[PDB]
């Protein structure tokens, strides 16, 4: 049973990066399942949505009462140190959220990191009926 931890805010990185505070100490945390257009890709740079992604998630934990991180029931953290999970700013999971907004799209899956999974992909449909950012 996944459950729901208190964080505090540090600082937003990217649309899928944030630097939280947990269990006092700061980390750099990835969100779960979710692919966002990038400022920092390592590869092209600044692709397109990505200022978007980016100010869509800040602004989002920037304005929140209340930040908490939820683990999966996999692994925790992955290659980089990054903590891997799913981010709440007051009760709405920002992952979702942005698959919702079409600024993200569902990232391929590794089990059993997964729980959400389909959830999301419902979101996503939903973003691309209604042919949002990336999908317009």
């Amino acid at each position: 049973k996944l459950h729901k931890e208190p964080a505090t805010l540090i600082k937003a990185i990217d649309g899928d990066t944030v630097k939280i505070m947990y269990k006092g100490q700061p980390m750099t945390f990835r969100l779960l399942l979710v692919d966002t257009p990038e400022t920092k890709h390592p590869k092209k740079g600044v692709e397109k949505y990505g200022p978007e992604a980016s100010a869509f998630t800040k602004k989002m934990v920037e304005n929140a009462k209340k930040i908490e991180v939820e683990f999966d029931k996999g692994q925790r953290t992955d290659k980089y140190g990054r903590g891997l999970a799913y981010i709440y700013a007051d009760g709405k999971m920002v992952n979702e959220a942005l698959v919702r907004q079409g600024l993200a799209k569902v990232a391929y899956v590794y089990k059993p990191n997964n729980t959400h999974e389909q959830h999301l992909r419902k979101s996503e449909a939903q973003a691309k009926k209604e042919k949002l950012n990336i999908w317009s």
